[PDB]
């Protein structure tokens, strides 16, 4: 009987879904089952799945994302700095989608991912918040590295998104592209150029994962995290997390040492884990 992906009618998952799954897996599950409850604007517009230019078909929305990538790649390779870079790729049988906030080259020529976290109150981030945030930026590197190394193909995206390449691209898509100097023929031709540009433009793997916490008003830095990426640990975690989404195990609540997370959880009054873990 249905897996959570089928039950919640999810064709793919967002990077933040797995980040909040690190906070509480049951809370993330309830967030998909009961969505009626529950700034980087491109990532926020991706979570509600809005898009940059008029949003009719899903082939149009993905075509816009592909045109953005084709422009951001040479911008990064010449200006050394870009923002809001879309990432996607199949991870353990599930397509993962996200938006990297900032990519730039350090003075030593290292490709650095920057993740800025603003806070209302000038308080240090919790250990549980840093665990989750470190997992999020590690996922960005996991997907990005696979993208620029040729491990993410147009076929894999079509399989999960059910994009139709027979449907021609809308005028708002073709207008956005021609105004950028590029003439898209078909969605299939666009996807093939994205693959080429991702893999043949000398894009290195991400060298630095940097998280910065800032108090908004005073601009005071509340901490800086240089994430120690270990790909074997990262893969083990997504394997475990995707095992729930694909339906191979039951969702888990928080550990008893972190029962304080339930104090401000929307679904505390219906969670059976909160009663008997
Ligand atoms: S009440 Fe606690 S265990 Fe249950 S979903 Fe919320 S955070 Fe998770």
């Amino acid at each position: 009987i249905l897996s959570p992906m089928e039950r919640f009618h999810l064709k793919y998952l967002y990077v933040t879904d797995l980040a909040t799954q690190n906070w509480c897996e049951l809370q993330t599950a309830y967030g998909k089952e009961l969505p009626g409850f529950l700034i980087h604007l491109a990532r926020e517009l991706e979570l509600h799945d809005l898009v940059t230019v008029p949003v009719t078909t899903k082939e149009d929305a993905w075509a816009i994302k592909f045109l953005n990538i084709l422009l951001l790649i040479p911008t990064l390779q010449s200006e050394g700095h870009i923002r809001e870079f879309p990432v996607f790729g199949e991870v353990e049988g599930v397509l993962l989608v996200g938006v990297i906030d900032e990519l730039h080259y350090t003075a030593k020529g290292e490709l650095e991912l920057a993740e800025l976290k603003t806070r209302r109150r000038p308080m240090l981030p919790l250990e549980a918040q840093k665990k989750k945030d470190c997992f999020q930026v590690s996922l960005y590197k996991y997907i990005f590295d696979a993208m620029v190394q040729g491990k993410v193909t147009p076929a894999s995206l079509i399989h999960h998104t059910k994009l139709c390449l027979e449907k021609p691209l809308g005028p708002s898509v073709l207008r956005h592209a021609q105004q950028g100097g590029f003439s898209v023929k078909s969605l299939g031709d666009l996807m093939e150029l994205v693959f080429l540009s991702l893999t043949l433009s000398d894009l290195p793997v991400i060298d630095i994962l940097k998280i910065e916490y800032i108090h908004q008003e005073t601009a005071t830095v509340l901490g800086t995290e240089i994430v120690a990426f270990k790909e074997k640990e990262v893969r083990a975690k997504v394997q475990h997390y995707m095992a729930y989404w694909m339906g191979h195990r039951e969702p888990q609540g928080v550990d008893v040492e972190e029962a304080w997370k339930c104090r401000t959880c929307t679904y505390a009054d219906i969670c059976e884990w909160r009663k008997g873990s």
